[PDB]
């Protein structure tokens, strides 16, 4: 079926690299209770961080981005987000015992005021999935200044561009997430990782499970960062393809929203939209419906051109 | 930011190390060429199901059951990752000291209510009030002790009313298993593992056998994808060939009963364990002595309070412990 509801990366893990982690991978490590991050894991995170003030005790992994987004509202007195964000801060709260806030985003898309302050943390998923679109670094401030913790979901950071990263230069009350489930097609090895003030990190590293990210997943992403040339090249793909449709959805009379992640968002009230899903679910078709509109992720060409296609006879 | 719980460091191995209960056999490299014959690439880039549909039947195939079903069973990220949500699961919980050290640490770290009741000097579960609301952590093998607790104690918390985590984290290194257990009570749970008898610890792929309307509960509290495509296709591959690891789990044992009896033969205190390790009593001035001894010939053992906890290693890393215990 054609799938386009999770933001999957299109693309397979590239077989090649997966040779390497099979001849890269030693046997009697499976047995040993393996490093969560990983000591070359970090090297190679940090050198993907490209920074200049981050080091060892500034990054820490996750089983995959949730885990980080789940062990952190652990560690908060109350986790904040904004509907519409990612569907999993609500569940993963709730799951937890995290008592959150849901104050909506501003009529244009925009960070509202809260009485946040230090005690709080509040997931800002920038770009900000579903709408993909992203908060301008003003806004992210507007929040640090009040003391709050925040934890900068840059889930499709690789799909924007800028980071707010540098933000841990004069913030400590800032932690990013970023994953290699979305720019490196291993969404299924689960290994997410942050970035934060070592306090934070230290903080988290008796939280999160001491052996989160499995040894063979470690193997994946420190591989997958050893060929980023490959994938940032997928990427390239992904975005060219989402701006290609994004353009095009536009063009074609519907109410997006300028979304810099790896799938473009789509208003339309219950009505149209509820009829559109069901006649997807006909074409074998798999898109993710939201509130105010769907969000259908990019995949390859044909998969994509597709959903162009039935939005056209659609509407 | 207030939490001074457990500061977290990395365990610096030795020449050899018997500090974590880790099967001494690398994963069969036949089985690892099995696991990467499997793995479908495409399948990385996209959200694997978690507890994943062919993992389950496998592992019910390895339970040998007629009543449990895909609903009675869930994975996590490691048991370490089950016994950590389900103290989210539950306004307290409950383990006994000497049990897993790392519960005290996932409850503590959680901001789980818990209440820590250390077992008798015979090893037996104490008495305590526990009932609805309340998840009591028991392993069985013990840790580190080793020890079987009786199928009647498990019951009589059973019957208390009071949800019980069984974490057979050691089931392989010990005949039986509770799980039959679930055939009458529905606030059991099993917790299971591949880290000690499948030599899959690097993995963090581990099972909750459990009612159908927790596994429901446990699988909206826990992560949605918990567990890596490769994670599970090593399980899998793991208990399609369990022919291997019982061949290993058989070895392990004869191993560690040719060592328990070696140190009842020289005095030694030691626990009736039926884990991939043997857990030896010693005083404080005289363990220490014995941690000098092998930090001094790099051999790593993990010190507890009343004493030390073997794991059980290949032949000659016993005999290995078994000289540096002579001496003594």
């Amino acid at each position: 079926k054609t799938y386009l509801a999770l933001n999957e990366n299109p693309f397979p893990f590239p077989e090649d690299l997966v040779d390497e982690v099979f001849r890269r991978l030693n046997s009697d490590a499976l047995r040993i209770y393996y490093d969560s991050p990983d000591e070359e894991l970090i090297e190679k995170i940090l050198s993907y961080l490209d920074t200049d003030f981050l080091s060892k005790n500034n990054v820490s992994v996750g089983n995959g981005a949730d885990e980080i987004i789940y062990v952190m509202m652990l560690m908060f007195d109350r986790s904040v987000f904004f509907p519409p964000t990612y569907s999993c801060y609500r569940i993963f709260a709730k799951a937890v015992g995290a008592k959150f806030l849901e104050v909506p985003l501003t009529k244009d898309l925009r960070i509202p005021e809260v009485n946040v302050g230090e005690g709080d943390v509040v997931f800002i998923p920038n770009p900000n999935n579903p709408t993909g679109h992203v908060f301008e670094r003003e806004e992210i401030e507007r929040i640090l200044k009040t003391g709050a913790f925040v934890a900068l979901d840059e889930a499709y950071y690789e799909f924007h561009g800028e980071s707010y990263v540098d933000f841990l230069k004069k913030y400590e009350n800032l932690a990013v997430i970023r994953t290699f489930s979305k720019a490196f097609s291993l969404a299924a090895q689960r290994v997410g990782y942050v970035v934060a003030s070592e306090k934070f990190i230290d903080a988290y590293n008796r939280v999160r499970l001491p052996f989160n990210v499995s040894y063979v997943s470690q193997m994946f992403a420190k591989v997958a960062l050893d060929h980023r040339e490959i994938f940032e090249e997928r990427t390239k793909f992904i975005v060219e393809e989402r701006e290609r449709m994004k353009s095009a959805l536009r063009e074609m009379g519907y109410r997006i929203t300028d979304s810099r992640g790896n799938f473009v968002f789509v208003f339309m009230e219950k009505e149209e939209k509820e009829r559109l899903l069901e006649h997807l679910r006909t074409k074998n078709v798999a898109v993710r419906s939201f509130r105010e509109g769907v969000r259908i992720t990019i995949g390859k060409r044909e998969e994509n051109d597709m959903i162009l296609r039935e939005l056209e006879v659609f509407k």
